[PDB]
DNA sequence: AGCGTGGGAGTGT
DNA sequence: TACACTCCCACGC
């Protein structure tokens, strides 16, 4: 499980398996950003082309991914997978305080409700 | 709230 | 490098 190309930059403790995610990541100190978008004289730019393509769906209103339970269409995937446990009532998150057995759908509703418990 | 929805990131083919 | 999938974190209401 050992990762042999580690990243050398001062105060980063990055490692990875494979060269090009390596050669990925140096670009986040470096800030080297080929990809830019040319809709509407947008700013935005990304170090991934993937990036910049989940990107432009702001600029053309694409709605890919569509719930098989009502029919909404939505930009991504992911957004796609976490709105179904609307329906489902999935909640995989548990909050494991001892007299809080509250549950949630997304990881960052268990990290907001977290943020109340202390000592 | 609970959840829409974006960037950043890791990893799969 | 292209593309796809997944998860975290964040903002906003
Ligand atoms: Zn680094
Ligand atoms: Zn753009
Ligand atoms: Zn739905
Ligand atoms: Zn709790």
């Amino acid at each position: 499980h050992m990762r042999p190309f580690m990243c050398a930059y001062p105060g980063c403790n990055k490692r990875y398996f494979k060269l090009s995610h390596l050669q990925m990541h140096s670009r986040k100190h470096t800030g080297e950003k080929p990809y830019q978008c040319d809709f509407k004289d947008c700013e935005r730019r990304f170090s991934r082309s993937d990036q910049l393509k989940r990107h432009q769906r702001r600029h053309t209103g694409v709605k890919p991914f569509q719930c098989k339970t009502c029919q909404r269409k939505f930009s991504r995937s992911d957004h796609l997978k976490t709105h179904t446990r609307t329906h489902t009532g999935e909640k995989p998150f548990s909050c494991r305080w001892p007299s809080c057995q509250k549950k949630f759908a997304r990881s960052d509703e268990l990290v907001r409700h977290h943020n109340m418990h202390q000592r």
